[PDB]
């Protein structure tokens, strides 16, 4: 499919995020690599401003869907790779149930041979002693499905999904995601039909890392359209 050739083999990844949650400014830098053919991602993130003011799990979805493994019969529906190398703008509003909201804007594109994700995140209205600012979320991540649909007006796509964050007391903190992606340059000839991405993530720690950080392993595939 369009842009798929740019993802053959292993591609280096760079992620940079600047954020402000309820007035707490922070920055995160991540590096790793992606194997789109296998829908596999490996990255290590570090908070470059000291202690992260929010739980690491709340930033997972913000911190490169172009690395998804699309089945042979669904290749053309891969908007993410179709927008490369120029890239795409990815915007989201993440609403944490009974808590605050994250507004994010990112640009995902190639800078040389490296796929880079540069993001700006503003978090507002988080409550004191809540699951987020109170750091009550467990250091793990569930598997989810990202529902994608075409957005004719913006010549791109929209996505909706609900992240389930395990809370230390056994409860679940929901985070509703509203997403919009627009091509920076040329996009696909045809916008995708409705489909979804199946995601699985594994969070871990680097025993030799003293800084606040997150080691992440991710597996993503696309489905929802049957093979002819």
């Amino acid at each position: 499919s369009k842009g798929e050739e740019l993802f053959t083999g292993v591609v280096p990844i760079l992620v940079e995020l600047d954020g402000d949650v309820n007035g707490h400014k922070f920055s995160v830098r991540g590096e790793g690599e992606g194997d789109a053919t296998n829908g596999k991602l490996t990255l290590k993130f570090i908070c470059t401003t000291g202690k992260l003011p929010v739980p690491w799990p709340t930033l997972v979805t913000t911190l490169v869907q172009c690395f998804s493994r699309y089945p042979d019969h669904m290749k053309r529906h891969d908007f993410f790779k179709s927008a490369m190398p120029e890239g795409y703008v990815q915007e989201r509003t993440i609403s944490f149930k009974d808590d605050g909201t994250y507004k994010t804007r990112a640009e995902v594109k190639f800078e040389g041979d490296t796929l880079v994700n540069r993001i700006e995140l503003k978090g507002i209205d988080f409550k004191e002693d809540g699951n987020i600012l109170g750091h009550k979320l467990e250091y793990n991540f569930n598997s989810h499905n990202v529902y994608i649909t075409a957005d004719k007006q913006k010549n791109g796509i929209k996505a909706n999904f609900k992240i389930r964050h395990n809370v230390e007391d056994g409860s679940v903190q929901l985070a509703d995601h509203y997403q919009q992606n627009t091509p920076i340059g040329d996009g696909p000839v045809l916008l995708p039909d409705n489909h979804y991405l199946s995601t699985q993530s594994v969070l871990s720690k680097d025993p030799n890392e003293k800084r606040d950080h997150m080691v992440l392993l991710e597996f993503v595939t696309a489905a929802g359209i049957t093979h002819g």
